[PDB]
């Protein structure tokens, strides 16, 4: 289980045949890097130790998609995950349609610990070009999952149960672009301080915000989205999330004469 509260027991099972579909790191074209503090590189190539992808390793993809039923394994190993000191994800947007208007949809991200109401569980959610992004003192579901609010699902949303507001570090607003296909994150922290840069538009990421939790994060989890829609009987829509840890590594990184990093490599 995520958390420890019994928010339903409508509909769940054991079913076993879901399995993590996995990918190959290629930082050959600034994928996995992030812009420099508050710095401007012009034409020129730069060393740089920060927290970076390990090239060659393996993402994840630990979206789950639903339509009624929740396995109880899809909140185990191996898709509960050990958040050591961050991850990189690389995220589909799944651009669906309703009488010809856009709406975004891809999985909530949640970074915790225990996952109880006497610790504080970071949550990054889409709604549909805001990204909200908290920092509370959750009850988090046994079962914590999304629906698609566009398309509709057969079961309500429940991720966590406060009846009552609960205390939050952290409570903000995003904007991103929902035309754009994919969204990069960098999750890591150091020294008790969590520290999250994203991308909307190219690859590099860049920063959105830091936070003092003063304890250490220990987990992670992708929630699986129920919905009537993105199937292949239906629309052949998908979801993905694919993540890769972080480490402190050293990377050539590529400027152009516009300060993009259009290239990287990482030295080992
Ligand atoms: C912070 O987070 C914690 C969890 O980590 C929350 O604590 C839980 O709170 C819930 C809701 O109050 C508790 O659930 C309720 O427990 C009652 C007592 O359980 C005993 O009695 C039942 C029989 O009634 C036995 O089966 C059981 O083994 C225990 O011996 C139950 O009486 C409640 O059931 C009633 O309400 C439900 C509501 O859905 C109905 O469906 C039932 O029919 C029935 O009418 C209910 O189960 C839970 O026990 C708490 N857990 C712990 C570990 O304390 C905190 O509430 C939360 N704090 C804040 C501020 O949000
Ligand atoms: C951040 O974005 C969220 C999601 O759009 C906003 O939450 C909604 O706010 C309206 C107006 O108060 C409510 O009617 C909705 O019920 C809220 N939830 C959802 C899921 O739409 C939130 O107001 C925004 N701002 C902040 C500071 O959180
Ligand atoms: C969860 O809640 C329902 C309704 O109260 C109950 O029937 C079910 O036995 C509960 N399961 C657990 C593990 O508490
Ligand atoms: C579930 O899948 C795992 C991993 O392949 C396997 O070890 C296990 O025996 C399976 N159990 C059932 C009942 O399918
Ligand atoms: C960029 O750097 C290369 C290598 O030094 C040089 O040949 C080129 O003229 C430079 N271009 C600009 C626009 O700075
Ligand atoms: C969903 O919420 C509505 C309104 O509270 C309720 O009528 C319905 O029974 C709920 N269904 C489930 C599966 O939770
Ligand atoms: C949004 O993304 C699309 C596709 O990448 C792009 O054409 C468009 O210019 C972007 N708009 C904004 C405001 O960033
Ligand atoms: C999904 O794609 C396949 C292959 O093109 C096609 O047979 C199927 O009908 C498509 N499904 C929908 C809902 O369009």
């Amino acid at each position: 289980v995520i958390g420890d509260f019994n928010c339903t027991n409508f509909a769940i099972n054991d079913l076993n045949t879901t399995v993590i579909s996995e990918y190959v790191v290629d930082v050959s074209y600034g994928l996995g890097t992030y812009y420099i503090l508050d710095r401007v590189y012009l034409n020129t190539t730069i060393l740089f130790t920060g927290y970076f992808p390990k090239s060659g390793a393996n993402f994840r993809d630990l979206s789950l998609k639903g339509t009624t039923y929740l396995s109880t394994l899809w909140y185990q190993k191996p898709f509960l995950s050990d958040f050591n000191n961050g991850i990189f994800s690389r995220v589909k947007n799944t651009k669906l349609y309703v009488n010809k208007t856009l709406y975004s949809e891809f999985s909530t991200i949640v970074i915790g610990s225990v996952f109880i109401n006497n610790s504080y569980t970071i949550v990054v959610q889409p709604h549909n070009g805001v990204l909200e992004i908290t920092a509370c003192q959750y009850t988090m579901c046994e079962y914590p999952h999304t629906i698609c609010k566009s398309k509709g699902s057969s079961r309500n949303e429940s991720w966590h149960f406060d009846k009552s507001e609960p205390l939050c570090l952290f409570k903000k607003n995003f904007t991103y672009n929902v035309s754009t296909d994919w969204l990069y994150f960098h999750f890591y922290q150091e020294r008790g301080t969590f520290y999250a840069y994203y991308a909307d538009s190219g690859m590099p990421t860049t920063f959105l915000f830091s936070l003092y939790l003063g304890t250490l994060l220990s987990h992670y989890y992708v929630l699986p989205l129920t919905c009537n829609a993105i199937s292949s009987n239906t629309d052949n829509e998908t979801l993905q999330y694919w993540v890769t840890p972080l480490s402190k590594r050293q990377y050539l990184l590529k400027f152009d004469n516009r300060g993009v990093i259009t290239n990287a490599v990482d030295c080992s």
